[PDB]
């Protein structure tokens, strides 16, 4: 298989989860299912989140069920996120984003130019 | 073509633009033209900027004409930048850095150990 | 040789140095020797450090003897580090971490879920 990557639009929040869309001008080699990026091949990956968020937000990055989610810091202006993680992912991992906030804040949250990039740095076993 | 990369020295500011030099101990596979890194091959790239800047600075990273430049945050000391972006670049994109400041501040700006690294993570079409 | 990578546990501090262990669920292609990651192949590498540190800490990242170490910033909570560097490494470079603090603070320092990831992005000469 090819180097695994996905660049998704992070479009909105509903019921405490950020929606992720594959609608970007990018050649995608991973699937999005139920607003999660589906890992098929093992490897070290970069996970990168960018966006202009119009509420001060507490977003959690979930990447593997056996580790705690990473709380994503905002930049000092309290309006932008530009955050990079490197992580060891495996087949069946789901990369997704949740919001720890009252649901009213979630449903109203505006995200400008939000994107999530997941990109494989090292090769590994791929599921059939 | 080889994996596309450039590690450039970010040397000074003139007329609101940071100068970028290919004078580093690095095997360069991209060109610098008029203080911009010239993209020849499509791909996801990391763009990384580091430096010790002796004025508190508002630097904008320009990477593609159809998206807004990214305002680069300083570290909390107000003296250093160590910043990582992942972006989707294409043939004809120019990666460059501008300074939003009075020109006197620009002309006097000292940058210690400034460097810009642009490195391809995924393969793509390369221009002839 | 394969793409060079190591994901190590950053376990504790002793005598001003953070200990690095290869005991992680990762296929390692670099060695740890005396709590340093031993570089065998030239390349641009990402160096990534994450951890929850229960003292506000001043950690220095050493990666090559001809450049100054990078002082690692904490996130704004004063409790976590999630930090990414891109650097040009060569055969004989040693990547290691030191703590600038009274030794009592070092010996007592608790690090939860500490890890250092060093991963090659571009190929280069490898030592025999
Ligand atoms: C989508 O995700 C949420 C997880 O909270 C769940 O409620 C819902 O049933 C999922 N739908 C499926 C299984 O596709
Ligand atoms: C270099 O860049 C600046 C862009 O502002 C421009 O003024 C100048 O004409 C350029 N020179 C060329 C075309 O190489
Ligand atoms: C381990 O590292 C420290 C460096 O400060 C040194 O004191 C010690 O002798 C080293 N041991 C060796 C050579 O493996």
């Amino acid at each position: 298989p090819p180097i695994q990557r996905l660049r998704g639009a992070v479009t909105r929040c509903e019921d405490g989860q950020l929606f992720i869309s594959s609608y970007k001008n990018e050649y995608q080699t991973m699937e999005v299912q139920n607003n999660s990026v589906v890992i098929k091949c093992d490897g070290l990956y970069i996970i990168y989140l960018k966006g202009s968020f119009f509420q001060e937000v507490k977003i959690d990055l979930h990447f593997r069920e056996d580790h705690n989610p990473i709380s994503i810091p905002m930049l000092n202006d309290g309006r932008r996120i530009v955050f990079t993680v490197v992580a060891s992912l495996a087949f069946k991992d789901k990369v997704y984003l949740t919001v720890n906030a009252p649901d009213t804040l979630c449903e109203h949250l505006q995200i400008n130019d939000g994107e999530l990039i997941v990109v494989q740095l090292t090769p590994g076993y791929c599921a059939p």
